[PDB]
Parts: C-alpha cells; sequence; structure tokens
C-alpha cells in the first residue's frame, strides 16, 4: 500500500514517463519556507547529531550498522563496513556535519538509529542537478515496524532543503515507488573452497572441492603491465579519463577533481584505485572498495572479505583484459570474492570471467524527480 511512500513527491506504482519528461515532481520550492522544528519522535528517544571525524561518535555508529544493517535474504552475511569506511564515505568535499542524524534513546544514552546524505551533483538524463546521496539509513533490530523510518527520512529531506536542495538519490535491495533503474549483482569466486565451507557458494557431483578450485584459477600476471595504485599526482588525469567516460551514461555522477581525489586516492581496506599512466597520461584505470560481510553461525569463518567493482575504464585493452586485471588486483590484496553490478559495460564481461549471478538486484531511485526508466548498463554510477 506504501501509505508513508504515496504521501512523497515520486512516481506511483503505475507511473511511466516517456524519454522528454525529466524534471521535478514539485517544482519552485523555496527555502524560506521549509520547517524549522525538528520532527517528533516518540518519548524517550531524541535527536543526535554525530562527529564522524570523532572517533568515539564514529564508534557508535559503526556499532550500530555492524549489529543491524543489512542482510542477504537468507540472514547468513550482513554487511560490517568498517569505521574508516564510514569516515570516507561520510566527508566527502563539502559535507554538511548536519546530515549526519542519529537518533538516542534517552535511557541508556546509546545510539539506535542513523541515517545520513552527502551532497553530489548527478547527471540524470543530460541535466545536472544538486542533490544529496542518502545511505546507511538503519534501525536497531529491537525497534523494528515502529514507523521510526519515515521520521529518519522526513528529518534528513528537512535539513537537505533548508541548504536549497530538492532532489535525492538512493539505492536499496527493497522494492520502493519507483526504480529509476534495477541492477542484479554478480559475483566472482576467488577463494573458492572458503566461499564453499560458508555456503556462499556450492559444489555438485561433477564439480569436486578440486575441479572447483582449478576452475576459479587465475594466472598472477596483469594484462596492463604497469597498473598501478593511484598517487596524488594522477588527480587530473584520472578526473579527465574518468569525467569524460561517465558522459555516455543516463544518470552518473560530475565530479570535481577535489572530489576525484577524496573517491579515488588509495586508503587501505576502504578504496583501492589503480591506473596505467603512459606519457605521464592516465590511459586506464580500475577501482574497487573492500564491504566485508559478517557470516553469522558459521564455526570456522566469522568474516567475508569483498572487493566492490566501483569505477573501471580502458583505453589500452579490452574492457574485459581490465576486468580480468580488477579481479587479479583484487585477489593480491586478499579478497575472496569480487562483486559487480550489471552497471555501465559489466555485464558483457560476466560470462567469460566467470561471475555466477546473485541472489538479487540493487533498485536505483530518485527523489522528487520524474523521468523515463531505463536498463542498467545505462546506469554510469556506484553508491557505498
Ligand atoms: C530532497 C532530499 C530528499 C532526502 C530523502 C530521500 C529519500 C531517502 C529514503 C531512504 C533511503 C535509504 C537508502 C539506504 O540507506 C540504503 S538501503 C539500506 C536500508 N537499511 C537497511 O536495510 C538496514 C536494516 N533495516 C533497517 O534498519 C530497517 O528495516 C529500516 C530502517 C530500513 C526501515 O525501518 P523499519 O522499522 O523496517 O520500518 P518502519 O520504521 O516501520 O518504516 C516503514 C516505512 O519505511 C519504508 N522503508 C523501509 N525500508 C526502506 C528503505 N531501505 N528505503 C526507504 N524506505 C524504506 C517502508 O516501505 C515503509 O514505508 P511505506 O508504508 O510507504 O511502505
Ligand atoms: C552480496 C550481498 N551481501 N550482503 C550482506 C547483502 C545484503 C548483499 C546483497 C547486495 N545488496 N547490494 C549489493 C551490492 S553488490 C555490488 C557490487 C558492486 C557495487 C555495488 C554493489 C552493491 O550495492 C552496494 C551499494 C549500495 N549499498 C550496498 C553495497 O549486494
Ligand atoms: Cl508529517
Ligand atoms: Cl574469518
Ligand atoms: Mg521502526
Amino acid at each position: 500500500d506504501y501509505k508513508f511512500w504515496y504521501t512523497q513527491p515520486v512516481p506511483k506504482i503505475n507511473d511511466e514517463f516517456n524519454e522528454s519528461v525529466n524534471e521535478p515532481f514539485i517544482s519552485d520550492n523555496k527555502v524560506e519556507d521549509v520547517r524549522k522544528d525538528e520532527y517528533k519522535l516518540p518519548p524517550g528517544y531524541s535527536w543526535y547529531v554525530c562527529d564522524v571525524k570523532d572517533e568515539k561518535d564514529r564508534s557508535e555508529i559503526y556499532t550500530l550498522l555492524t549489529d543491524n544493517y543489512v542482510e542477504d535474504d537468507d540472514n547468513i552475511f550482513r554487511f560490517n563496513y568498517s569505521a574508516e569506511f564510514l569516515l570516507w564515505a561520510l566527508t566527502s568535499p563539502n559535507y554538511l556535519k548536519t546530515w549526519h542524524i542519529g537518533v538516542k534513546y534517552d535511557a541508556s544514552n546509546k545510539l539506535i538509529g542513523f541515517i545520513s546524505a552527502i551532497p553530489t551533483d548527478i547527471c540524470i538524463h543530460k541535466r545536472t542537478i544538486k542533490m544529496a546521496e542518502v545511505n546507511f539509513l538503519c534501525v536497531h533490530k529491537t525497534l523494528r515496524s515502529k514507523r521510526l523510518a519515515p521520521v529518519l527520512i522526513k528529518e534528513i529531506t528537512r535539513r537537505i532543503n533548508l541548504e536549497n536542495i530538492w532532489q535525492a538519490i538512493y539505492t536499496a535491495g527493497v522494492y520502493l515507488p519507483k526504480p529509476v533503474s534495477d541492477a542484479r549483482y554478480y559475483h566472482r569466486s576467488i577463494n573458492v573452497k572458503k566461499l564453499i565451507e560458508i555456503g556462499f557458494s556450492s559444489l555438485n557431483s561433477r564439480l569436486t572441492m578440486s575441479r572447483a578450485i582449478k576452475l576459479y584459477r587465475v594466472e598472477d600476471t596483469l594484462n596492463i603491465k604497469n597498473m598501478r595504485l593511484m598517487k596524488k599526482k594522477d588527480v587530473e588525469g584520472v578526473h579527465k579519463l574518468l569525467g569524460s567516460y561517465l558522459e555516455q551514461f543516463n544518470l552518473y555522477a560530475v565530479f570535481t577533481k577535489e572530489e576525484i581525489a577524496h573517491w579515488f586516492l588509495p586508503i587501505e581496506n576502504v578504496i583501492y584505485t589503480y591506473v596505467n599512466e603512459e606519457n605521464g597520461k592516465i590511459k586506464d584505470m580500475i577501482s574497487f572498495y573492500s564491504l566485508p560481510s559478517q557470516i553469522l553461525g558459521n564455526d570456522k569463518y566469522s568474516t567475508l572479505n569483498a572487493a566492490y567493482s566501483f569505477y573501471n575504464v580502458t583505453t589500452t585493452a579490452t574492457f574485459k583484459q581490465l576486468m580480468q586485471d580488477a579481479i587479479l588486483l583484487a585477489k593480491r590484496n586478499n579478497f575472496d570474492v569480487f562483486n559487480a553490478l550489471e552497471v555501465m559495460q559489466n555485464k558483457s564481461v560476466f560470462e567469460d570471467l566467470k561471475f555466477g549471478e546473485g541472489d538479487g538486484s540493487l533498485k536505483y531511485y530518485l527523489y522528487n524527480w520524474k523521468c523515463a526508466s531505463f536498463a542498467p548498463a545505462h546506469v554510469g554510477i556506484v553508491l557505498l
């Protein structure tokens, strides 16, 4: 019935728009009309302004997400973003502290809910719009289905609107009104035996353990011999190679140089970017971020280390060669599995590179924006 979502400026479940329609649901908004009062929480709970740059506040958010964030369909794996990853995700250029919103239960002083946004320029069907990117919405498991999430969403919308920003982008595995695109995820096994033992992957009578390990074996040599970790000096060249590439898609972020530096310079166990430089020119890039899963109820293993394909561009090799090197560089950095979405050119390499189709998909949404939906090959943004 979507009783909350139907009160919001998003498409109805049946809405379908021509390619010519590309505009807000509600235009001519006025900063001066936005509510100044915080939305009301139930008795005994209060808003909390989180300082993600303080280790202790950042620790509280980490604990909340570690225990209560997203689980796979079978409740065996739960995302386990690290504290340094949350730091990086939330302190991008021109971030606002007041868009990092916690909810505490007054009597324990414990964080029980969270929601965040960062500002990003988003190009949708060739119109660039100042938006908020929303992520890390989470309500403690003990307080589910109490209608707290619409409170968090309405409060962040109010604070975003105070900055004269009236559109947002977000992704969810759940179906809401109404996806602008829908991308399945695929997984390429790296540590086969481990993935079998935790029930991420399976065997069978044809594929014995030894034959499954042989199947996923990779040669420890790069297609692009000079691919190396990105350094500060490469920010200009990355901004030109990526910025040009992305303009073909129907939905992408428009990065400034300061955004390239933030989103790509390598941070161990967070973000890995590699470049191929020729003549002082960046001609190819690979990137992926680290998003481990906590494994629930396995006696031997508690963590699955997973590399998540972010942005990959090649001008000197085939896309298949580039993605093969991405898998190898993930392997060299101790990752058990390489995960990709069917966005950009990704799907075209999944069969040859031995990726397996996963169990669900990620829906891309816009808030207060009406437009034609599109196949995921035309999606040119990867969220965290
Ligand atoms: C202009 C600026 C605009 C800014 C804002 C833009 C929009 C931002 C929107 C947020 C984008 C976040 C993106 C993001 O973070 C990445 S998707 C990750 C979401 N987090 C998790 O799945 C963590 C585990 N789950 C939870 O913590 C709770 O289940 C949550 C908190 C998800 C819902 O808590 P609950 O205790 O289970 O539920 P109630 O409080 O009773 O609330 C039920 C209402 O919530 C609607 N709902 C449920 N899940 C949602 C989801 N993932 N997006 C949006 N809405 C969601 C649901 O359809 C229902 O509305 P309806 O009756 O109409 O159906
Ligand atoms: C696998 C998996 N493990 N777990 C713990 C979950 C809930 C899933 C399902 C899932 N839900 N979102 C995604 C994926 S796969 C992928 C590959 C490359 C880039 C992004 C993603 C992605 O979503 C990202 C970005 C949106 N938030 C979650 C991670 O995967
Ligand atoms: Cl209201
Ligand atoms: Cl482990
Ligand atoms: Mg609730």
